[PDB]
């Protein structure tokens, strides 16, 4: 399993759990096609995703529904979402993980990639 | 202040972020990405002249940085295509908004400063 | 710039961090925390006047911000007791430094800036 | 176990590893007293620590040496260490991850505090 995420909440310092998150392929025409998708679990992760096999080189983007996550602590966000577009190239595709460490205005995300 | 700025900083390095492309759009009645504004930033790593209290209306904008030239521009091949920012402006009137972003290679922060004209 | 400033931003809300409790100390010939300087942050989030380009000397310098204070003063029963900076500061002469801290009640982060007087 | 540590390098897109980290228990005279310490491992953390019945409610400093990390790797760090002081307090004391995501000029940190 190639693709892990992780959302934390920097406001009660605790897993962010049942955030929205859809994955997507760049399609050809350079246009975002659907490619997995899923619900943040009980620790704030989620390795649902891909198969080593169908995970291939290509531009991925993953989006995250934060505003979601905040309206539902009814904490009002700044942002419509969080995304991060990455290559799934290196050496030849490996590791990934993608966290994302929210707050009501601002976001971090790290990619911690291993062999 | 401008109704939007942009500071870039550098982690890596301890200093503002040079000459980094970024490009300001708004979604259209159409749900299509619009084309509002562009600059680089300079030398402080900061964008300005950007828009007008006027011209910036309502709606969701996108604020998309170049991370990936600038760390390619300076040797490394970082994690990330861009930096994308997605939000709602002037939906309760007028606000000035201040996007700062401060990146690493396989990291990257943005964060929010919003203020009333009065 | 004055050879010391420091930048306290809110993620929580969207604003600077105003009236935060700074302390700055220096590491004494003796291995103790000695009371350089100190301030509180104002309307900008901002602390400037801390320091001299001349009473501002090499060493080991702490910032010291009352991240607990701030956020119990609004609620809040934040994770940390402290946000601390330690550094080495003018080795290779006199430089401006702009240390930042960008606060949430279970995290903080905190970037340098340093820049050349000339 | 309740004290976990996890380091990760943005620069790399890795765990930061084999940093050291020491651990501090605040005295009575309020002078910081050693209480553990270690070396990260293979995937940055460090899981060492303490018991759960020697981790009792207190002002705690976690000690990172960053510096030495980045010197290592023959990048010149603008921090000295990294430190995160605490109270293990909450409802009761109970299991704490303090994560740290470094750059030369830069570090985050946050806590992920569950029950
Ligand atoms: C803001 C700021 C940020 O926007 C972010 Br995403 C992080 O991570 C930090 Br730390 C700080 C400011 O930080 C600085 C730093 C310097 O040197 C000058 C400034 O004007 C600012 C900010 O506005
Ligand atoms: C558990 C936690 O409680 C925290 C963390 O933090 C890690 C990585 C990390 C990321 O991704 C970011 Br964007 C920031 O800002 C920090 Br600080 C730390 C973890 O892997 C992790 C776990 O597992």
């Amino acid at each position: 399993c190639p693709l892990m995420v992780k959302v934390l909440d920097a406001v009660r310092g605790s897993p962010a759990i049942n955030v929205a998150v859809h994955v997507f392929r760049k399609a050809a025409d350079d246009t975002w096609e659907p490619f997995a998708s899923g619900k943040t679990s009980e620790s704030g992760e989620l390795h649902g995703l891909t198969t080593e096999e169908q995970f291939v080189e290509g531009i991925y983007k993953v989006e995250i529904d934060t505003k979601s996550y905040w309206k539902a602590l009814g904490i009002s966000p700044f942002h419509e979402h969080a995304e991060v577009v990455f290559t799934a190239n290196d050496s030849g595709p490996r590791r990934y993980t993608i966290a994302a460490l929210l707050s009501p205005y601002s976001y971090s995300t790290t990619a911690v990639v291993t062999n």
